């Protein structure tokens, strides 16, 4: 209470913000035809590095900011209920940012949100003033962007089923520029959704697979991991989606053996190899966050290789060698 | 919230050949003719605006023919619309009546093909980007037969749009970049020019959109020397180049009005090229030599 | 009416700078004209440039400019928004000048304000803001200044609008073309105003860049061989390049993301005469390719 | 709306066959793409494709499916029907995903039953199955199953719906060009999906036929002498025939009456490449008396 | 208080050339074409009354064109009109279009452009005296594109008026005065001709508003000697000269329809020459000789 | 809202004030005999030097820190209407000092005002506390100084007029001791004057002249510049008002040239001089800020010096030379 040498009007900085947050249930109800939930999930931490305009902290905006729900980035936990079933429709949609800093840190933390489920990316801090659905602050305050949400069902899909314009409400992506180099806060999303059409249960692993020579990959399911070198030397798999897998990887190569590792953050917590000839495969269990390594280094003249993700506890280990 | 505009623009002229059923001056029904805003090809204003949104729906579209030529001249023209933007095309003159929405006319005459419009937004996209069936209202073309072999008439648009959804402006030049050796090209922005030919020894864009523009073309070549020529409707009004070898550069201001090609042809021993073009006016002129 | 469009938007303007112990108005740019509300002024409306190209006349119903910080709560000093109705008189020099404005918002630069000029109702020109009498075209004139504060980037100034545009015309070139010579001293100008001209030596050229942003920039010019130095002198990344330089005769083309008030420098020349430059505004994807 | 026309109507869909102690989806066809609700589908929708080829668009208003009984009243097992709304989802494998579709219907198979698809109120492109977005073109996807059962015809599948078809445009090709090579692997089909090529080798032709019903038959190949060997590899009656075979050129027409599910073969080929199928669809008495 | 004219009266000739994209007959969208009442280029008649006047206000405004040429002659025709008093103008035909104020049609048939007047007064005045944004409500142009070569079509304005402010007349006579040698000439009243080329050797000014006038030629020559003639569209009627050393006289009764020079063209040894002239008719014949 | 581990009564600081200030139109209305001006206008900033007593920035207490107004320092806006009077009375008049600086600044920003226009210094911090209109603050808040009006008219003029006491109200003064040094705080006047008896408009120049040998100076007119070096080797000039003048500088050398600068805050934008025989004369147009000096060196047996200063903007550039 009470604030020295001051006169009304006056504004006055604290040092540091704390906002509180708690645990949320969730809620079902049936309407009638569609089942509705509502919920708070953790969509990402927020960081900036200095010097840089940084988009989507690193990575830049691709297909798994999607909005669909069945987005294992954005909807960790309600991607499970969502496999049961064939069409969704989101009522509200807020995204919610939680300064995790304190009020001398400086900069700029943005929200944006556009119904171009694959739109590019803003360029500079310009163009990213041009969003109709923008919300931007200092890093140190609080702020919330709200999606506008129409009324039209779209199917639950992973990315990899034709048009994402047809499947996507649209695109959520964040901007630092200025400022330190740090994690500056959290990001929740607040949603409701209504779920239509029961149906037998969506498969929920990934499986990403390339040639080499045709130079084209395909993924189904969902977005656990991108490929992001191809190489007849390296293979290098990039966590889109922080958590702890048992990753199934073959390919062709001609003889020699790989050399695994986790760039970036990450363990891996039990493997198991065998390489040969023109073949070889890699079971793990790795524990892994967004924008970490998964290579296979220390190839040698591989061609053709293909990823399965499926979401595990750190205690399905591997067990043989 | 949303903008409306209402406004007419030059869309292509129409042209036949002598004794040949010709549909869209001889393109066929290609990726051109896909009705959306920001295809600069039947949108050559509007794209410009376009470029700043989202989302589109037309609440009025018309096309329009007026004759280029005199009251003496055989023949017909026919103005259509299909709702289905990857339709084909017709075959013969007895498949090209069936469409729902047609205008046959003796080519010395006016006339106006009225476009249904229906009422759901759709993405404002590059026409070779999403589903052809869910970002364009569907595709326009037009038939001209029997005889002669000329340039017909000039066909307008004239709609009425409402754009929804501001988001960072689309680029619009373009950037069309081809190796050369790999075989593989990429555009960038708005589809002005194709890439017609790709040799060592010559290097032809094509001119899609009519009107002038400044263009940048770059290419590695060895030892090089290059020839500016504009194949048919076109000219060259200010022209600059430095040629050397291993890198050459041509800065140009052009006006185009068909589809006319401008060839670099001198060339020996080329490889990797690549176009800059953007809508420019004549008083943009290089005037540096 | 029917030829008329209303469009409403929030746009970047420019990034407030302040330098330590100075007054620094408009980031120390000067002359007080392409601060005029026409609009067609890419640098307060960089997003809606696109769309009043294809329009002759403008009406504003509702303008306002709003300062978002970018620095933190411990920093000293002060920005200040101003609007004068005489797009032409000259900005204010000393903070006395500064307090006499009718239409001024002052807050320290951890802080949010805003800034609502009054629009009146009529008709104007969209034009170049150098094509005519600036009373007849410009709303009026914007500026910030800065003072007794840090040396650093203190806020983000963004306008908010609703604005009228009437009569649809052909476009309005919306790329720059810029001439010098060499032998001569004139430096004509074409296009919109995205870059100036500093410097055209024989030594040395130098563009600066008075709108943020990414472009693609093709300058060419006549010299006696060399020309290989190019750099950004300021806040900027030249994202892709090519060159190309002979006898007299040389041309680069490059991908930069200049930015607040960058530069552009083409170092080693020697005996050069002719320059023109070439700016349109650009992705960084519109990547130059060729070496 | 006056460009749209619309239809009522019930027409045959396929007989619903089982083989005993199996689960037997679909009469074990697999691809489930045939199966889509677009209509312009000459299995699901026979009778309305003449007329659906000549609009562009379509919106389904009332959909039922309906199955009745072949077989007799002492038959064991069970039939199933159901419809998922999206078009690409692969078909059901065992009896419990059967369970969860939330649009199922099954009963022993000398019982009537009928499947009720929900209709929505969207515009959809009438087109091939197969050219381009399952989902932006399929209401959705039908499909049954008959599981422990005898081994049989155990019914007929009906379907009866009330259509509207929207924008008239130019016929689409009621007929079916199937084309193949040799020297390549190359498949392109144009037209509807009447008859579909198993292999093509150099020693033996097949086309099985996905559609119930009375046809001619043009197959035109490249072999080296030899060719006559036809023969119904199922259901049907080769109702005329001619033929003719030479060198690196033969060709067949015939007035077959294929149906459920049934074969073509050209058994003594030898030395064959190239190789063409020409169906359309026509009653008996177009039959071929030339020999 | 106000008086309030409706008139329709000449506004020139509409003529192409072949192969060339032609916008104002070949003159370029000068100052010439501002809209005006003080500009006797579009308003002949009107500047009679205009001269009396200070403000006005034009409550309709309309121009026509009605063909010269019949109907086996290809081509086009366009009328436009930009608000913007000094607009560049188009560079191509389809630059053209997208003008909202624009008609095109076959040049063998009539057509009718109708610009949109607003509410503001504005000075009568010379269209290059003050701000063209403040004085003149917009300018009038034409394009003719796709040959032949001839004179096309006849333009006409159809307007009402609304004038303000009565004030002493302006002068409705043209004062075109030059030396020679300063460079600088100086023109005061009606820009009706423009002066083209002054020589020692040669003397033409270019008729830019069609009509019958009256002209008074006086220059300073040495031992001098002339010949008037005539080049193109035009007539001499009634004839006067006096011409010895120093100075020479020459006053005419002329009839001029498009751009056509007269030329005093056997002078030796030229300098200051000035023109005065005004409308008449051809009853106002020079008698003296 | 809600501040961390306290009980009501405390005080809780800060980290920093905004307070914010926005533009404001003047109000006239005539109180039958008098126009009555409300304005608030813009004095100066106030700084302060570390270690240093600093009383009225550099300056020291002179005679333009004198309330009548007509006076350009105190009231730039004013003046203008002000030549248009011959006398005035105020009716309110507040100093408000806002705060340019943050709370971990410390030293102390003091206000006074005496009613002798042209009383001197107060010496040292003891003596500072014996006005009776003062306020004394911590630099990082704010405050205000009420001047107690009187009910007198008295003569609108320059302070070259006889004795100050008669024209003027009285004297405002600040002082900043003990603190930075660094600019503290802006400090601006409201202020609601009549002004009585319109007459023909007194002139707006400067006319600062000097001999050499009879070593005295006088002015007419507004107090632009003051003269601090004599010299015949330099004649400097200090501005004490901030603005672009066109300043015009007469003088008797002997032969020689001259050598102007500005030293301090200012730049010349346009110069002219022509320097002979025993006449010289230099005329320029400069923007120069408070406390900045204009120079001539470089002179030589320089007696007899003359200033006529004039406002402009920077554009009424001399274009000779
Ligand atoms: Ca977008
Ligand atoms: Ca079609
Ligand atoms: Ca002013
Ligand atoms: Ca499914
Ligand atoms: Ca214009
Ligand atoms: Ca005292
Ligand atoms: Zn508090």
């Amino acid at each position: 209470i009470a604030h020295p040498q001051a006169f009304p009007g006056a504004i006055a900085a604290p040092i540091s913000y704390a906002y509180a947050v708690k645990g949320r249930k969730p809620r079902f109800q049936t309407a009638k035809g569609s089942v509705r939930i509502t919920h708070r999930e953790y969509v990402s931490v927020l960081s900036g590095t200095n010097g840089e305009f940084l988009r989507n902290n690193g990575t830049g905006p691709n297909n798994d900011f999607s909005i669909n729900p069945l987005n294992p980035f954005l909807f960790p936990w309600l991607v499970n209920i969502a496999a049961n079933f064939d069409q969704y429709k989101f009522n509200s949609l807020r995204f919610e940012y939680v300064p995790l800093v304190n009020t001398t840190t400086n900069g700029r933390v943005a929200l944006y949100f556009d119904k171009d489920s694959e739109d590019p990316g803003p360029d500079d801090r310009a163009a990213l003033a041009n969003y109709a659905h923008l919300s931007e602050i200092s890093p140190w305050a609080i702020t919330k962007l709200t999606v506008p949400t129409d009324n039209v069902k779209r199917f639950i899909s992973d990315t990899s089923s034709g048009d994402p314009k047809l499947i996507n409400l649209g695109q959520f992506g964040w901007v630092a520029y200025s400022g330190p180099t740090a994690e500056l806060g959290d990001i929740f999303v607040e949603y409701t959704v209504d779920l239509f059409e029961a149906q037998p249960t969506s498969p929920l692993l990934e499986s990403l697979f390339r040639e080499s020579a045709s130079s084209v990959q395909t993924r189904m399911g969902l977005p656990y991991f991108s490929l992001e070198v191809a190489s007849a030397t390296d293979l290098v798999w990039q966590a889109r989606v922080p958590g702890t897998y048992v990753v199934t990887i073959i390919f062709n190569s001609t003889v020699g053996g790989l050399t695994p590792s986790i760039s970036g953050g990450g363990t891996i917590n039990s493997s198991f190899s065998v390489s040969t000839a023109g073949s070889s495969a890699y079971v793990a269990n790795i524990t892994i966050r967004v924008n970490a390594n998964l290579s296979l280094s220390g190839l040698t003249g591989a061609t053709n290789a293909q990823l399965f993700a499926v979401r595990a506890i750190t205690e399905n280990a591997v067990q043989v060698v």
